[PDB]
């Protein structure tokens, strides 16, 4: 329904264990989701494709709006899922394998306060595939 509930994402990195390491994470995304993010959501934290997928989930919060992904490193940088060294190596990756990912400005990046990270114990089959770009949990 338009209700929704949340997003799910697989996580390019292992650091989808960051969120229940820590039980209270940030997870920042380079605009990719729109106006369906809104603070007071689930996060569902999936893991693999077959049987064994989504390892857990959390609560999506207070989402911090800027356009310099290192805003969101020096007020939270412990507390974001990676670190400012995954972030200048992860836009190299883009602009260097990926033919020239550049870009003239830079864009509005978000940075959402995920509290309340719950564990998926049980291995829960997919309902469809979870890819990169991620897909909204409905109710």
């Amino acid at each position: 329904m338009s209700k929704i509930v949340g997003v799910t994402y697989p996580i390019p990195k292992r650091f989808m264990d960051r969120f229940f390491k820590k039980g209270k994470d940030v997870f920042v995304k380079p605009a990719t989701v729109w106006k369906e993010l809104k603070p007071g959501m689930k996060f569902v934290f999936y893991q693999s494709h077959e049987d064994t997928g989504f390892v857990g989930e959390a609560r999506i919060k207070r989402v911090v709006l800027s356009e310099n992904p290192m805003q969101f490193f020096e007020t939270f940088g412990d507390r974001v899922f990676l670190t400012k060294d995954e972030l200048k190596e992860y836009m190299k990756s883009q602009e260097r394998w990926g033919r020239r990912r550049e870009s003239k400005k830079k864009k509005l990046w978000m940075a959402i306060e995920l509290e309340d990270v719950k564990k998926y114990d049980k291995p829960i089959k997919p309902k469809r595939l979870v890819p990169v770009g991620g897909q909204y949990l409905r109710e």
